[PDB]
C-alpha cells in the first residue's frame, strides 16, 4: 500500500527520529526493505540508512553538521518511546527544534507512540498532548501507536505518510 | 599487513564485544573493511557485522554466533573506572564459554586519548587479565577516534592465529 505511493524516479527522503532507545533501529529492521548500514560522519555521531530503490531512510539519536541531510527531506518521523515519562519533555523539545528547521519546511510528520505493549504505556491521547501536537500549524501531522517489536502500528503509519505526501 | 595475513580461503570469524559506549561501532568503521550492517536475530539483541572476503566481525554489547570463533576482541573504555568491574566480569563469562576456549583474546583499552584514562597496567589488572591461563592474549591501548593503537592490536591478533 505505502510501497506503491513512495516508490518512483523521483528520491524519496525519510528522517526518523528520536531520544536514544526509543526504538528506531528496531523499526528500520521491522520494516524489511534491506540492510540497516552505519556510518559515522563525525566521531560520536552515528548515522543508520536504509536505501531501498528511490527511497531512503535516515535515522540518528537526538538529545545528546545535522543540517546537511535535511535536504530534499519530505517526512519526518519522530519515534517516543511511550514508556518513558521522565523524557517525554526532553523529546517534546527535541521535535520541536526539527519542526523549526526552514530546510524542512515542508516535510509532514509522522510521530509513532512506540512501546505500547508496555503496562505503563502513555495513551495516545497523552502523548499527543506532553509533545505540544495540536500547537502544530501549516504542517500535516499524524501520532501513531506502534508496537516495534511485533510490528504492530508501523503500516498504519506509513499508509498515513504515503498518503499526505 | 595486518589484513593480507588474515586473507585467504579459510573462514575467519572474529567476535568483537564489550559494554556499551566502550567504542566498538567506532573501532568497526575504522578498520574500513566494507559496511557496517545491523540485524537484530532476537528481541532486543543488536548485531552489527562487517564481512570482507573471508573475514568477518561480529559485534555485539554485552552487559547492561560461537561456533569456528577464532579470536575475541574486548573492547573496554578505559576512562570508565565504575564500569571495568562489569567489563571483568562479562569478560570472563565469556571466556569460560565451552565453544570458544581455542579463541585468543585481544583486548582494547579504548579512550587512551582521554586525560583521565587508567594505564593500561591498571587495565590489566582491574580486568584480571593475568588470571587467564591456557589462552593466548594481549592488552593493547586504542583511541577509536584517529586509530591509534588499532592496527598495532590487530597485527598481534593476526600474528597469533
Ligand atoms: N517492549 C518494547 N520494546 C521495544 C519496542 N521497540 C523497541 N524496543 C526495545 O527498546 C530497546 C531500544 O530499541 P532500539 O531499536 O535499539 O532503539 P533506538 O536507539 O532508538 O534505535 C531495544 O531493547 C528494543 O528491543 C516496543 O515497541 N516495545
Ligand atoms: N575520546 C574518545 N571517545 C571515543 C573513543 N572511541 C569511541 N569514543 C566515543 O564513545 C562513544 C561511544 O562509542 P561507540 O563506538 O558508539 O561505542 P559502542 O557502543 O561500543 O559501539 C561515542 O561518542 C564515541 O565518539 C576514543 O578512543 N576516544
Ligand atoms: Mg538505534
Ligand atoms: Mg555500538
Amino acid at each position: 500500500s505505502w510501497l506503491s505511493k513512495l516508490l518512483g524516479k523521483k528520491e524519496m527522503r525519510i528522517l526518523m527520529v528520536g531520544l536514544d532507545a526509543a526504538g528506531k533501529t528496531s523499526i528500520l529492521y521491522k520494516l524489511k526493505l534491506g540492510e540497516i548500514v552505519t556510518t559515522i560522519p563525525t566521531i560520536g555521531f552515528n548515522v543508520e540508512t536504509v536505501e531501498y530503490k528511490n527511497i531512503s531512510f535516515t535515522v540518528w539519536d537526538v538529545g545528546g553538521l545535522w543540517r546537511h541531510y535535511y535536504q530534499n527531506t519530505q517526512a519526518i518521523i519522530f519515534v517516543v518511546d511511550s514508556n518513558d515519562r521522565d523524557r517525554i519533555g526532553e523529546a517534546r523539545e527535541e521535535l520541536m527544534k526539527m519542526l523549526n528547521e526552514d530546510e524542512m519546511r515542508n516535510a509532514i510528520l509522522l510521530v509513532f507512540a512506540n512501546k505500547h505493549d508496555l503496562p505503563q504505556a502513555m495513551s495516545i491521547s497523552e502523548v499527543t498532548e506532553k509533545l505540544g501536537l495540536q500547537t502544530i500549524k501549516n504542517r500535516k501531522w499524524y501520532c501513531q501507536t506502534s508496537c516495534a517489536t511485533n510490528g504492530d502500528g508501523l503500516y498504519e503509519g506509513l499508509d498515513w505518510l504515503a498518503d499526505n505526501l
